[PDB]
């Protein structure tokens, strides 16, 4: 997919998706590039976003925004539940949402589900500070069938992050006033998927809510995320604790705040039609 | 700038920018191309986003999306100003920020200063829904030069907006009152700039608060605004009246409302430490 110092993030119709546009980014050199047993990989270091790296042709972390879509998934789950001790993350392979998760000192073990060995390794040698946490005593990793895990695992976490009937298998991993937060696509591309992918929910969870951010190298620059709560009393657009000026720079936090938490849940009116 | 029927909007250094990097539209058929006293001015017709004007290479509107910028920066003054009678807008070439404008019944008049007619021709001719204001008998337009018009226009405006010391020009144009919406960089690309432009203003207004929004078609998908108000007890970020469920609909906002306008200034926080 590189060109005269190029890569271009086209839509995979290419002969869910975001038709008729593509957004590019200048290419100093590549860094790597293997097919593994899942997906091609891709590394490279960019002109002025620094090393990023590509899945099967689609951005997925650049070291300019290391932080930004993490901070939101990983931060919205954890600070809304009153006392995560134990989580999980499907998806995760670059490091970001672990990195995010071990900052909650509540924490006893988290679990990781990722398929793809070599998008780890990749993300350990080529983006640090991205990929801290694959040492942590914390972290039990585990490469297997992730559908099998699930059944064979409820009411084991308070808190379920994935990047992205399923959904179902989500409820009952959870404990009883588990919160899950899910990768929630782009309001300015799959409005109908998003509608479609609330409403289904709404069945399964007694409280679902969709929260948006800005983020710069996502298809169109906002990407959205669901949130639902088990137990019905969970208002899970204000936070547990309220953290002060001084608690979020302990915590290196560059996007996430009380504030901004609370305001993600603000949605355009278009977005608010839509999901009624 | 067109290629292999892709428009590709590349930063100006192509031998207040965002270096490294491109946003690209897929091409029907182009549907104009003159050069006028001023700037290249282009519009095509986009395989999934309509009709899109593009002025000297860079887009300045697309079909799909018409309202989301135009609907924040017109309404986040004319809101917070508790009965804006007198409004100048500086830009506007392509109407939507009248458009937007003329919704307030408040308006007796309102005096546009666009330099360049084509683009309000092409506008006209090529973008309805975009440019229905510019028979309306509020409407004053002025293509003289503009900064003259505001060293002899004192007094006179209780809401400026601009499409981009100036901005004491612009003080001193504001009666006593009078708010101050302007098009407001990306913190994502200027933060720099961001932060010595409100550093400024707060020397010149007793008042200077930075709001932002999503808005798909700009570069890395959030455009700021900059909002300084003349009275220091003003505080724009809560407008002066709050609109319910039906007034929103009565007034065809697709992206503005109440709740919104109060959380586009809640700032993430590497754009809050920036600002202070």
């Amino acid at each position: 997919k590189l060109h005269k110092g190029w890569f271009t993030e086209f839509s995979p119709d290419d002969l869910g998706a975001w038709p008729g546009q593509a957004f590019s980014l200048q290419v100093k050199k590549v860094l790597f590039h293997e097919k593994s047993k899942y997906q091609d990989v891709l590394v490279f270091e960019s002109t002025t976003y620094g090393n990023v790296l590509v899945l099967d042709g689609i951005v997925q972390a650049t070291e300019r925004d290391e932080f930004s879509y993490q901070e939101m998934l990983a931060h919205l789950p954890m600070f809304a539940h009153p006392d995560p001790k134990r989580v999980l993350i499907i998806g995760g392979g670059d490091g970001g949402i672990l990195r995010e998760v071990l900052k909650h000192e509540s924490v006893e073990k988290v679990t990781m589900c990722e398929i793809d060995e070599m998008v780890i390794d990749v993300a350990k040698k080529f983006l640090p500070g991205m990929s801290c946490g694959f040492s942590h005593p914390k972290l039990d990793l585990f490469c297997g069938d992730g559908f099998e895990f699930l059944k064979n695992h409820k009411n084991e976490f308070d808190v379920i992050i994935t990047d992205s009937s399923y959904y179902e298998l989500l409820r009952d991993a959870l404990k009883e006033d588990g919160i899950l937060s899910s990768q929630g696509e782009s309001v300015w591309l799959h409005l109908p998927l998003i509608a479609h992918l609330v409403a289904f929910n709404r069945k399964i969870f007694p409280a679902v809510t969709y929260a948006q951010s800005i983020v710069s190298t996502y298809p169109s620059g906002s990407m959205g995320y669901l949130i639902c709560a088990k137990n019905a009393n969970r208002d899970v657009t204000t936070p547990a604790r309220t953290l002060t000026a001084e608690q979020i720079k302990a915590l290196n936090l560059r996007f996430y705040n009380s504030e901004v938490h609370k305001a993600a849940f603000v949605l355009p009116q278009f977005v608010k039609n839509a999901l009624e």
